[PDB]
DNA sequence: ATCACAGGATGTATATATCTGACACGTGCCTGGAGACTAGGGAGTAATCCCCTTGGCGGTTAAAACGCGGGGGACAGCGCGTACGTGCGTTTAAGCGGTGCTAGAGCTGTCTACGACCAATTGAGCGGCCTCGGCACCGGGATTCTCCAGGAT
């Protein structure tokens, strides 16, 4: 049994990845939802917030 | 000097006849709509808890309302001159039609890596709690604005 890892400390990322993909699969957005996709977006959000707060 | 009218010139709308290709209708599929069936999760209902909206009171205070005087902008009127509009004649390449080539859209069939799904485990994040520190406000002083008088242009 491996141990639970968040995936935004995988992906070197601030933002929640999980629940991304969470959020990307419902909401009806699709039927279904890449792996790739919730992580290219946490990237996108952080980065937008980075910028404003900057 | 201005009004209106009549004539000409021009451009528009009108009826007419003919042409053609874009619609209206019919045929033959064929695959998506409709009927029939079960299974189970979402929506509906009521309980009821308590949070937050409503209403009311009294002070106190800044903010609105009102009035007056006077400068400054909005507006109308005038005249200059030039930057556009209109019409003519020459030049351009747009549009039409047809030809020929093949690059890439669109569809078929096969196979497999990917994600929905489900059950188990747990730690990342949310609610509630205390603590005190950055921000808002007070009062005083510094200095940085605007505006008028008087002396230049």
């Amino acid at each position: 049994r491996a141990k639970a890892k968040s995936r935004s400390s995988r992906a070197g990322l601030q933002f929640p990845v999980g629940r991304v993909h969470r959020l990307l699969r419902k909401g009806n957005y699709a039927e279904r939802v890449g792996a790739g996709a919730p992580v290219y977006m946490a990237a996108v959000l952080e980065y937008l917030t980075a910028e404003i707060l900057e």
